[PDB]
């Protein structure tokens, strides 16, 4: 009975471990590491030191895109990166821009300040063509006429439209085009973000990387760079081992079809709304996250009707940005699902006498232990209020409220020198730090111990009234 | 009785501490450190910065093997004969490419397998370099790299003994193309003997070229005593090896004297199982020290001929295994001191605590690892393409223990993934440090508080 | 009396806590680096970039030290010193089955394994050895060997003119011969910006089959209203203590004390007697210094006076630690202060018993790591330094990317089964001892 259900479970765990390990191999990491060495670690020129990761001005962006992009794409026909990759078609540079009359300045200092610009919103975007209005670069297109989509940066979320220039395939014919975008002014104070996109396919491995290199210019203009390198298998039935991964996907689809029959067989005929004993709620989460991952693997990653349009024409830009976004979502859903498979091993483990004592302890405690985890976070989210308002202008580690929480857990592990904390504020800085280490490590940690210490000492004495009363 | 067994034990611990400390001396480390300074820290040229540890291209490997190998093998040591360079290669028609993009891609190569190795001679087929030999015709053996495990065969060139006659040979392997896109690994081997110390290092310098070709370098420097009889002390270490052989012969008599006449299959009380592990690991270390490290019938073939290549690679592999077995054995000698320690009243209370707990404590160590090996599933699938510290699953486990000690800045973790990155990190520090660590305390806290109250029902029952 | 005739414990103790940090001004810390900024951070020229913390070869060591010492020749005193160790030629053995490799062999810089070795230009005491009766010496034991205090101090003048002239001899009659084993110097600055007494010992070692791995040595010693007014009261409230606590032997359990929380006073009273006895030959040294400012042509001999001074200012801080716990032994006035002293004193019988079982596991991992990692990793170089790097694991502090590279299999078997046993078993047992002890003191007083 129950040993029949373990065989239907342990067969489901081996088909899942084959499929997830078969997707992300060990041959993946050394490819997306060496691509990150060429574009992010090589300096912009032979005499300077700044990387792409350390761009600090608009003029540094120009000495990058003629300095190390042109040495990084092109290896003198076609362009084999590291003599074994291949540059697919053309890259292109896009640009987002803000209108001139986009802020209201007060009437008192109207004299010195002439014209202003705004932070990137969709309502404050520039659309009128400017400058040398010859080509497709100096004229705005919409986000539908270009086959693009949104992307979520560090400051804001940028739309898919803008001012795109589609550069060429050789070293001598892009360095003319990029230098014609420097002689004519293509980046001024009204720009918010530019980013570069291309795709590279190996012949030695059936796998293709899709690069994206954001550089976003804030108001009070500095430079915030960002990147994204992702390999993608898109030719799928080649060897014998990927025949077997195709034969292991349908077996996974049979087990999820096997579980959804058992789901409405257990809610309908009995125990309707009595399905709330935490091993029936975990069975819902694994089966909801699995059918979402089935739908992504069908509709959004098996849509290779973009690549077949590019494999005919070797001279255009391949749009793999809508295809590589669903590879993030497929690897986030199919890794939370693997995490919620190893947790349901706890339902079965439960063999010894000394294994039931450790499950009775953690299950009779979690009523009391959840009650203190609310009182823990209200103190914990009140120090995050204080540090964000006091240190949030001086210290990198307290920059946003989402990142003021993450740096509190670093205190618990160590990991903070606070020589920036006592320098940012002289008095209230160490009043924060000492009364945080005092309350977390003398009070709020020792109370979590005292709950599960008296609970385990009450389970074990209860079973001594179960052995010495039934002796 | 029992104080007779301690004298037979403490005499076994002093003969073992002499033998293990006598093998690895303090004069060893400064020799295999300065050899690692010459080849791994000197830059490849006077104008550049890249070491052997920071080789990043195929062209950087050529500016190494003419730049700092040739300044590093001739000037405190002595170069034994000749070094040589070997090479593993992959056939041309070794992958199937799909029919749709057949036009642009002409010819491919494969990751290193034995079924996809190149054997046909290529290029200037004059010498012994441009012609494949088998792994038996060359007197070689396998080696376990970082990507794959490479065979002993390949394309070897046996370079000469002087600076002016190898730099001609290596530059004749650059003018003719000796390293192309179809190569997977090359590595260099030689051996160096001191006259001032009776000890010889054997060097090996892997450079392996993956598919999607970068460069992954690797090295191995190991000293080896291979001449034994000089003075009174390395006579005394020879007199301390046979005394160790007497005690292991003394224990195997007692092993079948305790299983046969009584308690057959009642030999499972953990001080009889530890006595099996020490005596199995000792006779393995006896067999390595006899058959695999005392076989100096290779060095006597080279001491006649001072012009050939000395094969010390099969001899220096069993020095790793002898130092791994004879150091786990020393670790399992100091643990059996716990069987004897057991003197005071307050020493029996601390042994009764840890022995009555380990039934309950092993039960939670299974529930700890299933949560622990489920975060290793999550981090390997999410962070395994962006972060160095989560590269393989074997190394995703090791970097979880680093979190427990501190040791991780995670500014790469929140950069690799923006949302699920810190959902991983906060719910790992929450469950490990508030729940899963405090439960390990609560087990051995209530166990020690139940031993001590049990003896207060024993020290009152006496009076 | 618990407050009247025992007022000598707590009232005089605030004098020692104040006059320690009150007399110790910044000259032993701030000026100790404000003299160390020139003879350690200045290379020869723009041609040589590796300074004296990166020197390997023989004449490349002569390119390391020769520039900054000429600027050293504040305003120092004494004279220069350029010495070494002299090793024999045929002091060790080699095999005659491959004897066309060896020519001679010898041992490291030791007591009897060395020699005198005069060679060639015997016109001075540079290339001609001597004994230690001329100069001052002792056996010094770094991380190479326990040396000898002998040799030959090949001095130069106080000016850098003759320090340049003897450096012309340093090519032929060099500091590096075929048995070159060490290289040392000696200096002492009589600084005007801090009127204080200095020392120096700048050594670049020499092991065989290679070059050097250097080491620095110096320490500051300031020369001296409340300037020297912390001298009488630091002995006077101890002066009746040598009269009372040695008169306590006539009374205390009939000379038969056997306690812990009061014997830490009389043990540190003997550690007070490490200070009270010393100033009769060593701290009353005028004749070590009265020769120094008198004659300018002589060299400095106060560098050997600094050697007994390192255990003068470090052994004097041992009276800081036990005097505070013996204050808190008398300082637990509250009811809630006696509960915390009864806890730690009734525990230490059981807690010392587990601290022996902790170290046997702890000194068995130090056996394993020294034998396995001791040839590849800097952090496991000696057994004394294999212990110190285990405590670093407990704090974090180790990346172990060198550990899994030194050994592929047994490397992480060491690391995981060390973090497992220390942090899940051996640390939580130290908690469980002092948790059940404190919970048994407090329930005992609820029965009181």
């Amino acid at each position: 009975s129950v040993l029949r259900e373990l065989v239907t479970y342990l067969l489901f765990l081996i088909v899942l471990c084959i499929l997830t390990y078969g997707m992300m191999s060990s041959n993946v990491y050394y490819y997306t590491r060496m691509m990150s060495q060429l574009f992010l670690d090589t300096p912009v020129s032979k005499t300077e030191k700044t990387n792409f990761k350390t761009l600090s001005s608009m003029e540094d962006f120009w000495k990058f895109t003629e300095g190390s992009l042109l040495d990084g794409l092109y290896w003198k026909n076609r362009s084999f990166i590291f003599y074994e990759n291949l540059l697919l078609g053309v890259p292109r540079i896009r640009q987002l821009r803000v209108r001139n009359g986009s802020c209201s300045i007060p009437q008192d200092l109207r004299d010195e300040i002439k014209e202003c610009y705004d932070v990137y919103s969709v309502s404050s975007e520039d659309r009128a063509p400017f400058g040398p209005r010859n080509g497709t670069a100096w004229i705005y297109t919409s986000e539908k006429d270009l086959n693009g989509s949104s992307h979520w940066g560090i400051i804001a979320t940028y739309s898919g439209a803008g001012y795109y220039l589609d550069l060429s395939r050789t070293r001598e014919e892009t360095a003319a085009q990029v230098a014609s975008l420097k002689k004519n002014v293509w980046l001024d104070r009204g720009t918010r973000a530019t980013f570069i996109d291309f795709s590279v396919y190996n012949a030695n491995i059936n796998l293709f990387c899709v690069v994206r290199l954001l550089v976003e210019f804030p108001a009070t203009g500095g430079v915030i760079p960002s990147w994204q390198f992702q390999p993608l298998k898109l030719i799928r039935y080649v060897t014998t081992f990927d025949f077997f991964l195709a034969a292991c996907e349908i077996i996974f689809c049979f087990f999820i079809f096997y579980y959804v029959v058992e789901e409405i067989l257990e809610i309908r005929i009995h125990k309707l709304h009595y399905f709330r004993s935490f091993w029936n709620c975990l069975d819902v989460v694994i089966v909801v996250l699995s059918v979402v991952a089935i739908g992504i693997n069908i509709y959004r990653t098996s849509n290779v009707e973009v690549l077949l349009q590019f494999l005919e024409d070797q001279n255009t830009f391949p749009n793999f940005e809508h295809l590589a976004y669903w590879q993030i979502q497929f690897n986030n859903i199919a890794a939370v699902t693997v995490f919620f498979v190893w947790i349901k091993l706890f339902k079965f483990i439960n063999f010894n006498r000394t294994m039931s004592q450790l499950s009775t302890t953690m299950s009779r405690c979690a009523k009391d232990l959840f009650g203190f985890a609310i009182m823990f976070f209200i103190i914990f989210l009140a120090y995050a209020q204080l540090a964000y308002l006091v240190f949030g202008t001086q210290v990198d580690d307290f920059s946003t409220f989402q990142e003021c929480i993450f740096t509190q857990f670093r205190i618990i592990l160590g990991d903070i020198n606070f020589a920036e904390i006592e320098e940012a504020n002289r008095v209230l800085g160490p009043i924060y730090f000492t009364t945080f280490v005092f309350f977390m490590f003398f009070i709020l940690l020792n109370m979590f111990l005292a709950i599960i210490n008296d609970t385990y000492s009450e389970v074990k004495s209860d079973l001594a009234q179960q052995k010495a009363e039934m002796e």
